[PDB]
């Protein structure tokens, strides 16, 4: 392996799992085995949350600036790192050097960076009765939550749910994707570094089957934040619900429509449409796998899609002139080539790729070409389902209600998005989209004030802005009674 | 029986439900049948869906103000109607005419007072991003919610979960309790008198056996909301995740401590432990069921506390001079002296009552005289169990610390309260009680402004306050961009 | 005169002033004697101020709800008299029938209903500092507030200032015009009737040199509210000021620049810029009185403008198919006959209007035509001073900056609008407007939730919104120490 | 001088003044000069804001992490640099080392610290009104806003105004007190230092006659932020009004009550009524200068103050255990002797000090010893008149109601406090106080979270907290109208 074995992480330091067992992390881009790394076991999860316990009461016991200077340390750290977090990322995960560097760690630390500041600001209400009695209420800390994440964007998923919940006062236990366990555990490093209180911020390793279900069954958790796939948040929100009626918060899957008004900027909305669907390889949840173009643009912008896409470079992670890795696993590569089959098969039109890369080199990686299918039926199963790789589906249309009515119909809703110069339309039709992020003439960005979430299947609560921080308190109001209490009795 | 056989509301009007059964409702004061009731089929489910889902459209397409005059309107019409609905809720809950008079229908018109006074204050954020860029945030409507109402303030519970719902412009379809079905439906026609759109709130009759379950399940409700106990809450709440992935707020069961300090007036701690225990029969979800009491007082407080008891005035809830009535049924009194008859058992020393009451009239109701245990120990099954009637346990203890940790050892979490007259004692206690809903020198009152809802197991989100309103409504996100978009590709 | 002679209103009743003084109010359509109406002598302000006293006393020692309640009881009345109240309205202003029924009453109605609903939602702060203490926060009635108003919208003046003022459990002192004395009366008696509390809401009539300026002195008001010229809201915030430090609300004038891009659908911009500078007889203070044209659309636009302007029915107040009506008396006509004269000696091009119409019944009224000028020149009298009467002004500009450079160039800023169907000029446009009030593709409406004040010399303080309601309160912060204090000492 | 000729700080740099004129600033502990400071002119003030405008504009084209990491970095430097400043402060006020080190850069940089940390959090609201139409609120900068200080804590006034207006986006010109201009120039070097772009904090030194007043009546200033006595704050606030309509914020004096209740503990009480009098000497805004005593608790409480009195270290400034130094200057210790001889004169009862302290180097100092009186009445000039010395009024009251009316029978309304270990009594009290500062059962601590201003004539607007930060900023509220337009023309 190119690193030593990887341990628990539980009270500010590492520890022997005690499972008797391991995993094998492998790098997407060549196969390689990059570390065997240890499975918890159900007593560490025991453990993990004895720890997190008492690391809490000294978190809590702190002042909210001594919080806030505490997790702006973390952030500093993170900057300095950057680099060479990024570096770890793009082994873990295949992604091109050139988005790890300057989207996971900065991203990630960005919504810490928010977060760290706004401590200060978690307050309660005071609502006067009469001359008598007044109620005040308190935002107190839920007290130890869980966060389970994914495995396309293990740091910044680990930062944008520990932010949050360590903001308000909370100690959190995090299992990254047993795909994606390397970076989660420096942070953990990291967060020690700067100051975190042991036990504060641990990370246990294993299967989601074993020691995910073991969390959200836990009856000392108080709260579980899940990312994955809308399948799995179903299991893990009521396994959550019926063992001890945990809070909850889900970021699922989406199928993302982007509908191209017959006004647009067909440049721009080509540039759109390639991010949308071919950032980290097609590993975005929230992308456009949906494009809508009106049938009066159709052919110029198939052109257009196409002129970008043939010039994508496609290569080795580690060339900081890639701006397209492999998928970040022979099984989910396997995954993404059946959907793209099942596209042949149902005779959509292949435009672009549609094909694994295995030329020299890339044989040894999980490489799928970027695809675009076009002349494509809403009943399609790529059409359909999301398919989490690098897949966009051209759909064209003849009107505006008909465009909306379509990109509605489907059970998912995470993100939606419009381009159009005209004033008007461009609201009007985002207000009628059933998407919880919706944007405007652009695509992807999250900046840390915007609460992100899905509507419908594709989650439940939200991450990001001033409002997720207030969903990792829990509300107590207390009643001041200054004079008289009458009994019936 | 003694009313006609009740039929399903569904769309503004009575129509007859398509499952061929009916169960009955009874008089707990005296065994009568009240009334026939037929059980809502599974596609008398879906016809209450399919009605909810065009009613939400008119509702949420009217002006804010409209929909709050409309809901001010139904509020007038629940001031008038005050005496005739709470006559009606007497007869099927059995509790005294003095409480439904002056609480049930007084507390549930509050409540909707006070929302539809919001519902044109319902606001999104706007966040400036940079010259060329900023986001604005809308609260929308779920769409079509369900409220699934407990048996000891049915039409208070209506009231509470539907204010919220309509107020930020969704359809709920309601569930009362098969224990007690004949308010609701009251509710139901005085929407409808007040304006509100026909389908916005309709009314399915049956039990958690089915209709409940048939609710919960259903993809196209975005919302299931509550009240019950903490065994059924888990069962919902699974069921209501693993569907669809619903919003759920769970208002649950509790075993509140009242723990009164040394320097209380034990005529006053008196007077709040038993309104804490037997107001509604001790049918409170909220109630005071472990009452601690320093060692040094234990003598002087019994005494107190028994002569209360000793002049509460049992008897038929027709009568006004009656204060304590009949239980809501004779199963659930079969289950409160179950659980009296374990008390006796585990050898705590019955002060008070401890039967049912069957002397004359009485023997054809289902009355449990008030009941106070003393002596009692944590680990008694009286102790931890809810009983929901009128069972107070009194507990001895020593010191402030013990009392706080001891009062804090449950996996229940909904209310608690401390009684004393020192500034310092009463706030620094009630900061360490885990408990949603505190009080101070005072018990029961549950204003439209404070937020109630458990910690723990007692409960998931919040009722009442501005902040439930929120949680009538899902955010969505809308990122305008006005400059230009920069493609990696 | 028309009606008996008009007294002060004094803790729920009429009082005889102590001045031995009255003026007149005059109907300026046919310079009709309306009513003798009393003015107020300095003690009979010392006798209003020592009934807001004791009426605010009582007020604020109702629950929120009743408050509520008493306000809404307010709003049905004057829903029920909008016409009566809209008849005396139009007499008492010049303005006609078709505007009062469906603008003055319907929309100070419509402000105050909006603040009856938030009563209960007044809330203050809670911020715990740490175990051993936090602080909470008072919103307090301010106690005694004073309004002063204006004569272009005196009833409805007086609401959107008396609504929040009394929503937030003050008693307010109001001077209505000495040019618009009725309505404000009866608002007064509207009040009562509804159940305010004597004291609550008190009338003064005088002049704003006297009456006026005794409020603005009065050492137990603390906080005045007024709507008039720039230059006298100068005047009265410094007295306000130097006297004993008043909170204040300035409503003031401005010069509010409509910009018109190329790209607007020229009937739309037409019906824009006739609505901002004619409605009301251009007696508006938002009105966009300075209205930019691209070089390239200025003779379409002068074509569309002209057309609509020929069609305004000038006419009798009365009679219902006026849309213009007289100004609001003869020397206000005089000064806008001024202007009107200004503009063509410095060589605009009169398009339309341009002088008084004296025709058959005309010449017993103050009537002036709706005028336009055209070629106009930043430098030139008209485009730089508020006129107040019906007199747009339109200017050609060549590019986007220069035209905003150009809206901007004014010690004004109160109102601005855009028209343009493109989306980033839109909001990139309004975004740089210096202007409190900015409307993209419409103009002059003023919803109850949208603060509206003005930026630089036009204004400060907001009236409408839920900020205004907050401004009505006073912030008490309350530290509660639970643990040690310690002293240097 | 013991430093160089202080120059005018504009631009990120010193610049020469252009009046010829100087002024001197003295060590109060001496009478030795520290340093001769340039007089700002009027040419100088323009200078300064025509300076800011071109900062202001960079400073708010920068991202809201932008700015709060350039503010945070100002916190780093001032931590790092507390004792230097805290040597400069105690030269310049003649307030202890132990309290320079502790207090002023301290909880200076902790409500600049807590600003920085909320600049992403400044959101607008976004209110749809019907389908077809939503406005949304941008809180944009003010501009250019000015800064008048105080002199007790010149460095603190000047972070707690001048933080909170670059957080919201401003450009700020600062002019500290004639008396004390030393730490102003330093704080303006440490934002230079830090990041903050050039004209974006500017340092003005000259009287408030001629500077002071040049920057209320500057046109292009916003906003004025003043701290100080109340007769001047009067003059200021015409000043601001008449000259362009500034906004305002007004920190002024008081005569702050202090009630001890018969309940208290007197150690604690006289601890407290000692820090509420002679820390920095006296000189603190909010100082309770009144203390109320129940009359069977005089002789004890009085025994217990005295103690403490006579063991207050007085001395050199410079020496670690001095904890009560001299006077800011010597024309204001003259004024306090004139109030102390006032007291003499009208008979209350001298208790304690009441002369200067001329004892070997004392006499080259401005030294006046703690002084208290009592069996004082509220009809004597010590009680009614602002001392800002070491000068404590003890008043004798016999119930509750007598107290609190006395407590609030004053122009004045800054700070109120209670001492009580009674819950009902605690709030109670307070609730009915009329002061923006209360405190129960401590004294003078300030949190950076907690809102602080004064009731009546103590202030205008608040400092700190949430609240504050909102205050500069300006409401911009825009209306889209996405549908048709509507004239009646
Ligand atoms: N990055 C983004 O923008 C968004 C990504 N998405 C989604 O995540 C997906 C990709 O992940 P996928 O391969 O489907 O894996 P899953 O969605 O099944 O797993 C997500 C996480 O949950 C864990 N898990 C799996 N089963 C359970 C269980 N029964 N109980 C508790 N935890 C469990 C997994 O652990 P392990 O895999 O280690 O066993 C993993 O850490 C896509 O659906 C994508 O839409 C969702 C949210 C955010
Ligand atoms: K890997
Ligand atoms: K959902
Ligand atoms: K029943
Ligand atoms: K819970
Ligand atoms: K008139
Ligand atoms: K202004
Ligand atoms: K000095
Ligand atoms: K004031």
């Amino acid at each position: 392996a190119r690193f030593e074995e990887q341990k628990l992480y539980i009270g500010g330091r590492y520890v022997e799992a005690s499972s008797g067992a391991t995993f094998e992390t492998i790098n997407p881009a060549n196969g390689e085995v990059l570390a065997k790394v240890q499975r918890a076991s159900r007593e560490d999860v025991e453990r993990a949350v004895q720890s997190a316990v008492e690391g809490q009461k000294v978190w809590a016991a702190m002042t909210a600036m001594q919080r806030s200077r505490i997790l702006r340390r973390a952030v500093d750290i993170l900057r300095e790192r950057n680099d060479e977090l990024a570096a770890l990322e793009t082994l873990d995960t295949g992604k091109p050097l050139a988005e790890t560097r300057s989207v996971d760690i900065v991203t990630g630390a960005d919504v810490l960076e928010y977060y760290a500041g706004l401590v200060p600001a978690i307050e309660g209400e005071q609502i006067p009765l009469r001359e008598t009695s007044f109620v005040y209420t308190r935002r107190e800390p839920l007290g130890v939550v869980a966060g389970i994440g994914a495995w396309n964007y293990p740091v910044q998923i680990a930062l944008w749910k520990s932010a949050p919940a360590l903001a308000a006062g909370n100690a959190m236990i995090f299992k990254p994707s047993e795909v994606t366990p390397l970076t989660a555990l420096k942070l953990a490093e990291i967060y020690t570094e700067a100051g975190v209180p042991d036990g504060v911020f641990n990370v246990l390793t294993g299967s989601g089957r074993e020691v995910g279900q073991w969390l959200t069954e836990h009856p000392l958790i108080e709260k579980i934040s899940f990312t994955g796939g809308t399948s799995t948040g179903k299991k893990v929100m009521a396994s959550a619900s019926s063992s001890s009626l945990k809070e909850v918060t889900m970021e699922l899957g989406g199928k993302s429509p982007l509908i191209i008004f017959p006004d647009a900027d067909l440049d721009r909305a080509a540039d759109i449409a390639v991010m949308a669907n071919f950032f980290s390889s097609g590993q975005v949840c929230t992308n456009g796998t949906r494009v809508f173009i009106h049938r009066s643009q159709q052919a110029r912008f198939e052109a257009k899609v196409l002129e970008r896409v043939q010039r994508i470079r496609l290569g080795d992670p580690q060339d900081e002139n890639t701006n397209f890795g492999p998928l970040v696993s022979f099984p989910h590569m396997e995954s993404v080539l059946g959907y793209i089959e099942s596209g042949k098969a149902q005779k959509a039109r292949l435009l672009c790729g549609g094909e694994r890369v295995t030329d020299g080199a890339f044989g040894k990686g999980a490489y799928v070409a970027p695809t675009v299918f076009t002349d494509c039926r809403d009943d399609m199963t790529i059409v359909r389902e999301e398919i989490f790789g690098p897949v966009m589906s051209i759909l064209v249309y003849d009107d505006e209600d008909e465009a909306i009515r379509r990109a509605n119909d489907t059970e998912y809703g995470l993100a939606a998005g419009v381009v159009t110069q005209d004033l008007a339309r461009a609201h009007r039709a985002i207000h009628r989209l059933e998407a919880g992020i919706c944007w405007i003439n652009t695509w992807g960005e999250s900046p840390a004030e915007m609460p992100v979430g899905g509507y419908k299947q594709s989650g439940v609560g939200r991450e990001n802005g001033l409002t997720t921080l207030a969903h990792y308190t829990r509300i107590k109001s207390v009643q001041v009674e200054l004079g008289d209490y009458a009994s019936v009795f």
